[PDB]
């Protein structure tokens, strides 16, 4: 439930590219999404909301108006999981959507 | 309130073109949506839920799992109104995001 | 999976009590939700949809406004389940705060 | 409309009864909210987007799980004013109906 470099090196690209990143001193990645409005902001987090009930996977995440800011760590590993990447790539899947 | 021709020939035709139908036996029109989860299907609703509270009309919808059948009609006049125009124009747009 | 009739007879009447009820032509559930108005009613089907996700069973429902008619049948068994069961007890309990 | 002396001291007093706070360094009131789980915590913010929007008057909030945080300011005149209350007295019935 670790990223191990091997992992990380494979998984992390494809989503660096978009825009992921990794913070210092914790073990996550974080990414700023800026929508146009708020219906569309929302009705993302929506989406995201169902997906991250239905894994039992939350997002750490702010939002104001049309700007949302996720921030993905799994809790018992304490960094990343193969979970934090799904859940991010799910998450680039309704991004894409809306904008 | 209660379009009356030329509108309606004026207004209407452009729904039909993208598959809104006239309701048979009342003056409303609908349309069903399919999609292909309940993900999107409930995101959608959403996003149609803060415009249909923002505006002060809200359609009579019908869903499952991944299906959404709406019907527009406005209770003030018994009938279609500008209001169940928009609406829709903006239903459209929404379910383009997600189609 | 389809419930017997021990089973209706276990289940059912706590939720008869409440106000579901079976369906005429079918072997489903029924119950109409009334409320103050759509934030209510939306809100409600929101906790639901969440619901309905987590545990992969949705809700053939209907809204208007603020009422919300469901109705609860599984599918695969073409009848009643547990999961109808539980997932109504679900709604029993979102209902009655929004009270 | 920043909130004049006079009205902060007749509105603020139910809300800083309740918890909520006013901040330092800026012309804001605050609150983080806890709920049992993610679906209320979602349910809670799903209710309050549908005001927001109706206002046209968003929050500032994050969320992780099942605890949000609230911020109210007024973009427009860059302080407290009368919406950030109206709107702080909004969440808070929400609140309430949610256990
Ligand atoms: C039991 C535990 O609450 C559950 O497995 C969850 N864990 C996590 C979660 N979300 C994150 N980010 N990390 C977790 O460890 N949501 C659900
Ligand atoms: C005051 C009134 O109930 C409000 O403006 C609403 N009117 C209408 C509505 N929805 C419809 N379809 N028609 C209305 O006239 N939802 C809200
Ligand atoms: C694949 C299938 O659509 C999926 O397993 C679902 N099944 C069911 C459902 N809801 C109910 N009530 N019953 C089901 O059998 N929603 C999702
Ligand atoms: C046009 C303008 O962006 C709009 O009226 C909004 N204003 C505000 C808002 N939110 C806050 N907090 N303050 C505002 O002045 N959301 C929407």
């Amino acid at each position: 439930h670790r990223l191990s470099a091997e992992e990380r090196d494979q998984l992390l690209p494809n989503l660096r590219a978009v825009g992921w990143n990794e913070l210092e001193g914790r073990d996550a990645i974080f990414k700023q999404f800026h929508f146009k409005d708020f219906n569309r902001a929302f009705g993302f987090m929506t989406r995201v909301a169902l997906q991250a009930e239905k894994l039992d996977h939350h997002p750490e995440w702010f939002n104001v108006y049309n700007k949302v800011h996720i921030t993905l760590s799994t809790h018992e590993c304490a960094g990343l999981s193969e979970r934090d990447i799904n859940l991010a790539s799910f998450i680039e899947q309704v991004a894409v959507s809306m904008t």
